[PDB]
């Protein structure tokens, strides 16, 4: 409908429906809820609600199905006043009910399209049942495995998370200005502004410290990148950002996110964030929490009360204009009528069941090759995988059978529907022989039987990894390690002399030095999804050739954290020259480098790259364009990712080693013969200076090509002159 | 001399003659010294350093010896044209040739005077050497026990950093406007400006940032009472601040150094930090690091070239002022006249030997004493300790036999004049049986060895400890833990049934919950200095009681870190009362606390305190008045440290849950009662905004009063009113 009715509607409601229009709640606190009804009225109780304060409220949160939200729409739509439809928001992380690989694991892929797909089809189910919002894409830069979060981002670099995170935004909403048109495609909430994954320690929820400067330089511009994609909402973080917490930071919702990056949809707070600034000991009370809140610009309370208890009361007492309100309420109901809800109220699903549009075997397909894209081959020692079909398999370890595959942030998926990697494997592999361990033990019994199966067959496929729940949210640990019951697994099964291949699944970096010691093959599974099985089956036959590439560094040992291919070089760094010597920047005990950098993954195939002629100088605003061949020189197809890094060898600020400019997943078939060619523009040479300026500076850079943080060639370029 | 002639000198200086003012050599760059002659001629060469440049240099850094000095000096002012003599620095740490405990150790002690003692004693023989200047206190807050330089900190308390660093200059200087007639007294200089000690992951010169309302906060306090208090010098740190080298951070040295703290002296360069800018990728050359250098104000260049061989061009072609030069050279001479240097350039020493002022019984006294008060008793079951005379004991480990005590840091300490373990022991206890064993390793024949001596003997103490090279400048370690082998041997001794003390000595807090869990007592002497043995015979007997207290936080494992006592409440703090929830700031593998407190230490004696009656309100500007009345219940003379702990409830930034704000360590005979107060003035109950402004903010405050950050009774009080 017309802007002008919009505006109407605003003028037209009252204060108590105005401040109600900002409030979230769960499906079953609402009447015609058709699952857990029982905790409805105790709840109401306990949250001090009202019919007067549900039949007004802005927003449903995780809805159960269609028929939970179809139900509940239309008990509301009888009562309330002006007709302005719920809107339903839900967690769609990665996937809805065909579960595809973790954010992490996609990361891993280095490929847009990839991640695309995956929020298409994410948003094709979630909204075959009844969801106009998804609380993706998560877009915190994260350097410390420890936090179980890390399994949400895409991981250590800023680059890649705002590419991926493009992909994500425009895979859920397709042309953002056609959302009330096109009902198979929802809004995107960009999370969580700003920081989060820089939480001390690892430690869920805590404090969270930095400079300015480092938090535009390196924390903001995934999120600002989806904002400028289009992405609709916007969700606060849990943590303080310089000392004040994200919920109620006006600087930081008002300035820079309103502000600078001129975001106008809805700021949603993260669960509970708005009350929880009591916790944080920056508000008194509610009413405190409340005003500080609405004056950072928050349109929306996750189930908490503070707005809706205390706005009427500040309003009144002259403390907050009602001005504020009246702009988080016409932001609510843009979104409500950019999503085309006062037309169709049902978006789509009224007259129609689609049902059937749910967990096809197309979708599953989609989750499979998203899965073999996104797994990363860490060792292949002599050419052990891939494993030939009539290869003699023994199957042994916790994740032989555990239906945990789907991963952590799997709000709908169903463990029912997935493919552990036994019934994966037996799809591909004739003889397969299969001992099932526990998560946490390693008993005589187990290791009797390990031993057996092992004599009888060929190959070890011992299969490790984390239950999701040992991450995720409030999923922290000080340690980064699997049960020790798993290291002595692979010790134990080292001795039985077979060759060994793992298989390993988890949600994090882990200490995985003792694994790749004990072993002849790694692979890097994350938690593909619903098809798991397949995919791990797929990768170890070959009919897949891994092409996966590490999204975010493996350390030697916990205490090596937070290590990150972007590192600063120090007044003192270790150079092979130096080595040795005591006075330079070294641990007594590790090495400096991680144990797996990023970029770095293997294949089956082997690859070779040649950058053509670069210009030895560039005006400054000027483009550097770079064009790279490369060949598959071997029989097999696959993928490689080609990635570009630049480096400021001399700055205003002591500038990183090398940052991620740009890549491409570049497909060969076995001798085939690529060109594909790069723009740097001039903001990938630029940075913020010690005033906050964005800025270029002349001088020398370098310009790295290849295929890992690592395996790169490098040119140098003088940047100098006049300006375009 | 007056002023004027100060002046004069500045005035007839050549261009050459005031850059070289500006260098500072090694003492075997010299003529005329009379040790290590034979690195002289290489190193000059390297160096590209002349006759010129010798001859007219600034500084000499660690002389050998008075000899040393006097030859140097002497020859100096031979040849130099206008008679400047030369100044002589020094790192005298935690003591000179009588070697006092290590810094951190001296944090928990709690007691001001024996820190004031401690510089004292340590300037009485470093003068008698012929040093003028030390290169201490180093007041750095600490964070992080990777690093290895957390032994030179007094720990994780700014306020107690403060204290203790006001302590040692007050010790080294006295009245610091008398250093040219006091010459038992040398010139302080602070270290390391600024924030050092926060290095990313503990890597030795790694990156540090955090906010600079953060950097005011916590960081930025104990430089700052040092330099109020009247220290000489102050040195500039190895790391970036906010991504600019501090040694050419201009803002930080002109802006906050000269200018908010109105710091006027010497500025002096860490080890080779001008050059190092380049490493850092701040300067291309040379070239720029002088210029850098000198804009952001450092005055003396430590073992590098920079200024000496581009400071020339830079003023010849203009690009740095003349000015800037003769500003830093008269600071070097106002130093030089405010020693005496200009009436008397051997600073007492030319006529009078004073080989008699070095290690002094007197002094090593005084160094036992210091070891005593700063020992923590972590650990004592069913009253093990102090021991019968008659005890009969097994002496076994590492730290049995092991010379190495003195700690790092020791510059100028003989490994000979110490006590150890055995030694120590064997003048109080009548019997002791020894077994001596590896730092790192533990054969079959050891543990034999070990079970006979134990047989035999009643009690075992068990001696375990770092070696001091695995700590200090650039001995960082990932893992916070002492070589397995320790841990079992600690496993072994436990299984022969006999009670066992563990004597550790460390540079850092180790990961000892193993320890606790595997002893019956847990002393913690960290390295004690000259003394060793003795402190620790006199602690295991009781001849001294244990009243040290934790100036750290010892982590329940690496992965725990940072973990601080003056933490933020979080969004979703662990209560008693939500245990065992998943949504709340929590780690899956371990708990939230550290296995050891910030101000927590065991006595043989017990106490309790009493807070006289507070006041419920108070105005701003307000002091606040602390009574606290405690008494010796035991029969058992012995000291407790009251502590004084402030927190701000609500606010415009999220505050900790506790700061120290007052802090006393109260001797007490058996049955004796003081009482003793405590002023917080307002500065106690301000804070820095987001605006950068130092505030106090009407509202409500807690005050704690016990004897440790979780030993202690709470009250409230309520800010406001009007101001003063
Ligand atoms: O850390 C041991 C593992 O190292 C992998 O190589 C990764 C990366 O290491 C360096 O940066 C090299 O310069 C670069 O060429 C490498 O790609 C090995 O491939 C693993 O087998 C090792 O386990
Ligand atoms: O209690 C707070 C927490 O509640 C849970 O029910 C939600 O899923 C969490 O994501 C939320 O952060
Ligand atoms: O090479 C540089 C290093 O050499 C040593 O002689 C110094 O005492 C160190 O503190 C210095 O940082
Ligand atoms: O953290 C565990 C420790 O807590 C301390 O406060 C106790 O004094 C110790 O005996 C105990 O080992
Ligand atoms: O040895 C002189 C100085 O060398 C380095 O600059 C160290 O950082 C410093 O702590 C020491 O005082
Ligand atoms: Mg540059
Ligand atoms: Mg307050």
């Amino acid at each position: 409908m017309e802007q002008e009715k919009v505006q109407e509607l605003v003028s037209q409601m009252t204060l108590d429906e105005k401040i109600a229009q900002c409030l979230q709640l769960s499906p079953f606190l609402f009447k015609g809820t058709n699952k857990n009804a029982e905790l409805t009225g105790p709840l109401l109780q306990e949250m001090k609600l009202t019919d007067a304060h549900t039949e007004n409220a802005g927003s449903v949160l995780g809805s159960s199905s269609a028929l939970d939200m179809i139900g509940i729409q239309e008990a509301y739509l009888k009562t309330n006043r002006l007709g302005i439809p719920l809107v339903f928001m839900a967690d769609v992380i990665h996937g809805y009910k065909t579960v595809f690989p973790i954010p992490l694991a996609l990361g891993c892929s280095f490929d847009r399209e990839t991640v695309r797909v995956m929020a298409e089809v994410s948003a094709l189910e979630a909204t075959a049942d009844g969801h106009h919002v998804t609380f993706s894409p998560m877009l915190d830069l994260v350097r410390d495995p420890r936090w179980g979060r890390v399994m949400e981002s895409t991981g250590e670099d800023p680059f890649l998370n705002s590419e991926l995170g493009k992909a994500m935004v425009d895979g859920y909403q397709g042309d953002a200005s056609k959302l009330n048109e096109n009902l198979e495609q929802m809004a995107a909430c960009v999370k969580h502004f700003a920081a989060y994954g820089a939480a001390e320690a690892g430690l869920e929820y805590n404090t969270v410290n930095m400079s300015t400067r480092e938090l535009y330089q390196n924390y903001l511009p995934a999120y600002n990148a989806a904002i400028q994609a289009g992405a609709k909402l916007v969700m606060t973080a849990f943590n303080v950002v310089d000392g004040i917490p994200a919920t109620m930071n006006k600087w930081l919702n008002r300035d820079v996110l309103r502000g600078e990056m001129e975001f106008d949809g809805v700021l949603i707070s993260a669960w509970g964030a708005v009350a929880e600034v009591i916790n944080h000991g920056t508000a008194r009370n509610p009413k405190e929490a409340a005003q500080f809140s609405m004056e950072a610009g928050v349109d929306l309370e996750m189930m908490t009360t503070c707005y809706i208890h205390e706005l009427k009361g500040l309003i009144e007492e002259g403390k907050l204009s009602e001005n504020l309100l009246d702009e988080a309420v016409l932001r609510m109901l843009n979104l409500k009528n950019d999503l085309g809800l006062f037309e169709d109220p049902y978006r789509g699903l009224k007259n129609n069941d689609r049902t059937k549009d749910i967990l096809t075997d197309e979708s599953r397909g989609k989750a499979r090759a998203a899965g073999v894209e996104s797994a990363v081959l860490l060792e292949n020692k002599s050419r052990l995988l891939p494993l030939a079909k009539e290869a003699k398999i023994a199957l042994v370890g916790p994740l032989a059978t555990s239906p945990d595959i789907l991963g952590g942030w799997n709000v709908y998926g169903e463990e029912k529907d997935g493919i552990n990697v036994e019934t994966g494997l037996r799809e591909v592999f004739e003889t397969v022989e299969v001992v099932s361990t526990e998560y946490t033990e390693l008993s005589e019994e187990d290791k009797v039987a390990v031993k057996a199966a092992v004599q009888n067959m060929d190959v070890v496929v011992l299969a490790l990894g984390e239950k999701n729940e040992w991450g995720g949210e409030a999923g922290s640990l000080a340690t980064i390690r699997l049960p020790e019951a798993q290291y002595q697994l692979a010790k134990f099964v080292q001795t039985l002399g077979k060759p060994v291949v793992i298989t390993l699944f988890n949600g994090r970096p882990l200490e995985v030095k003792e694994l790749a010691e004990s072993s002849d093959a790694l692979l890097e599974l994350w938690f593909p999804g619903t098809e798991a099985g397949r995919v791990t089956a797929d990768l170890l036959s070959g009919a897949s050739n891994p092409s996966g590439k590490l999204s975010m560094s493996f350390p030697q040992t916990t205490g090596q954290i937070p290590v990150y291919y972007n590192h600063l070089r120090t007044g003192r760094p270790q150079t092979p020259e130096n080595k040795g010597e005591r006075y330079v920047s070294h641990y007594l005990d590790i090495p400096n480098e991680p144990f797996y950098p990023f970029g770095y993954g293997k294949s089956y195939s082997e690859f070779e790259l040649k950058t053509s002629s670069l210009p030895k100088e560039l005006n400054l605003g000027e483009s550097l364009h770079v064009e790279v061949t490369i060949k598959n020189i071997s029989d097999i197809a696959g993928k490689e990712v080609i990635q570009v890094y630049l480096q400021d060898v001399t700055a205003s600020i002591s500038r990183p080693v090398k940052e991620l400019k740009a890549f491409e997943k570049v497909a060969l078939q076995a001798g085939e013969e690529k060109t594909v060619t790069f723009e740097l523009t001039s903001e990938a040479f630029s940075f913020y200076n010690h005033q906050l300026e964005k800025v270029q500076e002349p001088g020398l850079h370098r310009v790295f090509v290849g295929t890992s943080s690592e395996d790169v060639d490098v040119f140098e370029v003088e940047v100098g002159g006049y300006v375009l």
